[PDB]
């Protein structure tokens, strides 16, 4: 309680960057939150902390109860660290094709990690195994990130608020916001906050072009944008209450992430995707529209992946016409 | 200059943690700066930013000039990122037995990474190659971290000042400070700041027991505490102006780092070493003495190392009598 007050100093309050770049070849800018500046290096720390703090406040978790979750990586890492801080055993189910770094990290935080193959049902299968564990261990706390409102609320109260306060400090109206969807907590929570302040802002969820599950409603394929598009549309995301889906090719996302690293911003693959997405929305709203996005994590968990290999440029990539020019401002509140 | 003012928001202002633990039935606490909360994830971001900012101010670097450095990893990473932001090519020479993650990261930031074997002279060899590059290429900027006062100054003006302000806000006098030595910038700079505010504080440099270069003045051996004890005593560190050397076994450092990760603090190997060193100093000064240290980076670059394997506990390890109890406070002045 008092504890929860000081433990919040481990999450959030991250830099907002103004990134200037040339696009075929007009001067453009985009605003981005750098979420590596967090306990375990991702935006998910804000959500795990908020989720457990509220669960404590509402008596939904007992002391020493296991926390059990299914993850693409970061949320598992986040609950493993914060659970260990708060004295909980943590058990994480994760698909076996997520980066090796994610598995090692979860184990380093003292959690039990159970990998789940395509054969055992992947993401939906991971989720079912968490529920089977809860049935067989009735003290279990299930954060239920793919459906729990605490997830979107974390970002309404945390990062979304920082974003509205920071843009207001620059006397800029927010015209749009883009984020890749895994659970949708990011887009929904930030979206809610932004729209209460700017009722015409466009809030766009993002998907891989290779696995366009949101825009089609059903299509699922392999893609390399780790963390988003986890083989189903999560209950938390409400596509009818968001603006149009933005779709980015996973190679375009990679190239963009590589370029961001060569201007000093070592980001994960979904950060590259978000950057491209923000540009796509800016292209629709006007070259000077004020678009915000987020960089969910750094590049450290992606050294084993195609982020570190040469990616073939295709004719429809936006990245090929982008030259990053400068970090034009950094705010930290 | 206006640029340097806003770019500083990418470094520093990191959490100070109060960590409570049991050591032989006594309740102990130790204060630690969590330096993962930085541009590239390490304390070295503060130093690279400071070094280049001052170099710019004093006209010691030209626009587009190459920044060339020899590193155990983090400082190379830090200069690579900050150099890229400021429009500089970066060239890094690094021994080939540093973690693979370090090499990939430096490249990811667009720097040229040249690896240097034990046969080619290791760290001193890496340093010589930076100087040969500068002699061949006359507008080369050499941050020269093993000897440049800007390095210790970074920490005098940055992290050392945060530490003094934070401990003063808790009404606590600082009795000691411990940090592993690579360049010595951390210990010298923080030490200077702490001693100006607490003239009786002990400032102790730390080394690996397995490669006790500081306390012997000569011995060099293989050890796994990446980032410290880089095969020589750096000119920057002044052992005669510091308090006694603290030596930690690299297995003991590993176990301590593993334990920290199991209480939610995913830290590098030198962070484990520093925690043990703080305890050793506390043991000498008094169970209640106020000891401060730093955790230079997270565990992400160490997934390929013994940090992720089972370490054999030896009888002389301090880690084996430590039980972490809780994160008792976190301060953050942003
Ligand atoms: C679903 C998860 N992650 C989402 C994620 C996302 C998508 O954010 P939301 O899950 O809040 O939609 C974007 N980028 C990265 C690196 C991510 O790790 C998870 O870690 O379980
Ligand atoms: C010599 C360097 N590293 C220092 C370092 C140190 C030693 O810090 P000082 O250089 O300030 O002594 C401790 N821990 C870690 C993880 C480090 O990377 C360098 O990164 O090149």
């Amino acid at each position: 309680q008092k504890k929860m007050k000081y433990l919040e100093n481990l999450v959030g309050k991250t830099p907002m960057l103004e990134l200037i770049f040339d696009y075929k070849g007009e001067e453009r800018r985009i605003f981005v939150k750098n979420e590596s500046y967090n306990l375990t290096g991702s935006i998910k720390d804000r959500m795990a902390f908020y989720t457990l703090k509220k669960a404590y406040e509402k008596n939904e978790i007992k002391k020493g109860a296991p926390i059990v979750e299914a993850t693409s990586g970061n949320t598992g890492i986040a609950f493993s660290a914060m659970g260990a801080i708060l004295g909980h055993p943590v058990i994480i189910y994760m698909p076996d094709w997520m980066s090796e770094e994610r598995k090692s990290l979860i184990r380093s935080f003292g959690a039990k990690i159970i990998l789940v193959s395509r054969k055992e049902g992947g993401f939906l299968g991971s989720i079912e195994k968490t529920k089977e564990f809860a049935k067989n261990n009735p003290d279990t706390y299930l954060p239920s990130q793919f459906s729990n409102l605490y997830n979107s609320e974390a970002h309404y109260y945390g990062i979304g608020l920082e974003i509205v306060n920071e843009m207001k400090s620059l006397n800029l109206n927010i015209d749009g916001f883009v984020a890749g969807v895994g659970t949708g907590g990011t887009v929904m929570g930030i979206g809610k906050r932004i729209k209460e302040n700017f009722s015409n802002a466009k809030i766009c969820p993002l998907e891989p072009l290779n696995s366009p599950t949101l825009s089609t409603g059903y299509k699922v394929a392999k893609h390399r944008i780790e963390g988003i598009s986890n083989e189903f549309i999560p209950d938390l995301v409400k596509l009818d209450k968001l603006d149009n889906v933005v779709s980015v090719d996973d190679g375009d996302a990679i190239v963009m992430a590589q370029k961001l690293a060569k201007c000093g911003l070592g980001v994960g693959i979904s950060s590259g995707a978000n950057f491209i997405g923000a540009l796509m929305l800016q292209n629709k709203l006007g070259k000077d529209s004020v678009i915000v996005t987020v960089f969910p994590d750094d590049n450290k968990k992606y050294l084993s992946t195609d982020l570190m290999r040469e990616e073939k440029v295709k004719e429809d990539f936006l990245s090929k016409d982008i030259t990053l020019k400068e970090i034009k401002n950094v705010l930290r509140v």
